[PDB]
């Protein structure tokens, strides 16, 4: 299941893996709009959603996959190393990783801490 992120900066695709409640239950809450929140070298926003089941967790990642972070009710973008690690990309917490940065993994670094996701579906 595909998910595009314009924001003002610039886009992004990620693409979600349809065996998951979440990505299922996400499908009531696209498209949709939210805060570009920054930490570091990550971007999350305040999804619509709330689900804290998660059928595959990690405690690192790639630099080019995507969770949803439970407890807060966000998503993550990971893009870079943020401060929270040394010898790998850990996360804020054990996050699943149901979701892959198809593209945009460039303009996330380019983004400011608010310019105004519009998620969608893609394949438009």
């Amino acid at each position: 299941m595909r998910v595009e992120l314009l924001f003002e900066s610039g886009k992004c695709v990620i693409d979600l893996n349809e065996e998951y409640e979440v990505v299922k239950l996400l499908k009531e809450k696209i498209p949709f709009e939210s805060v570009v929140n920054t930490w570091g070298e990550e971007i999350y926003f305040s999804t619509p959603v709330n689900v804290q089941k998660m059928e595959n967790p990690r405690e690192v990642v790639e630099i080019g996959d995507v969770g949803y972070w439970p407890p807060g009710k966000a998503l993550c973008l990971f893009f870079g190393k943020t401060p929270m690690s040394d010898d790998k990309i850990q996360p804020a917490s054990a996050v699943n990783v149901i979701g892959k940065i198809v593209e945009g993994l460039e303009d996330l670094k380019k983004i400011k801490d608010g310019e105004k996701v519009a998620v969608r579906f893609a394949s438009s």
